């Protein structure tokens, strides 16, 4: 298997298949054995980036996820002032993580590559949670909070859908 971004050293993750074949993606048990510590010798911080809307993280978002939804702010949380270190790793996740969470993760890259000089990346490890948070919630429950979960489509958030939507920079 292919080096992390910055060509240092290999991926740390044990990785399972996803649909975008380019991505790395790693499982629930995996997702909580960084929660958990289990590479706490290796790894200094790590961040789940939650990539679905406002109102789906309110029902329910994976401890210490952040919400970064619109590439802006991603991009303003993780590069004005990089998370430095040991390994940082990035996981990022949306419900499915079929649209959302891929597309984040392509965009960081994109700009990590933008402001630096090759191959050198802030972000040279970067994951898909594998199922998104419907995947991860079910096998999980304590690892989130509140323990509930609020699909995108959910019949008494339509409007807020719409509202959020209007604010992305290309739809
Ligand atoms: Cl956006």
């Amino acid at each position: 298997m292919e080096l992390i971004g910055d060509y240092s050293k290999a991926f740390l993750l044990q990785t399972v298949d996803g649909k975008h074949q380019d991505l790395k993606y790693i499982s629930p048990e995996t997702m909580v054995a960084l929660l958990t510590g289990k590479f706490s010798n290796i790894v200094d911080k790590f961040v789940i980036v939650d990539c679905r809307y406002p109102y789906e993280y309110e029902g329910g978002h994976i401890k210490t996820a952040v919400n970064l939804p619109l590439e802006r702010d991603a991009e303003s949380f993780l590069l004005k002032s990089p998370i430095a270190p040991k390994r940082v790793i990035l996981i990022f996740h949306c419900e499915f993580s079929s649209e959302r969470g891929p597309r984040m993760c392509r965009f960081i890259r994109e700009r990590d590559r933008a402001v630096n000089d090759y191959p050198s990346l802030y972000y040279p490890e970067m994951y898909i949670l594998k199922g998104g948070y419907k995947e991860f919630f079910p096998q999980h429950p304590n690892f989130c909070e509140p323990q509930d979960y609020r699909p995108m489509n959910h019949e008494a958030f339509k409007d807020e859908l719409k509202t959020f939507r209007l604010k992305t920079r290309s739809w």
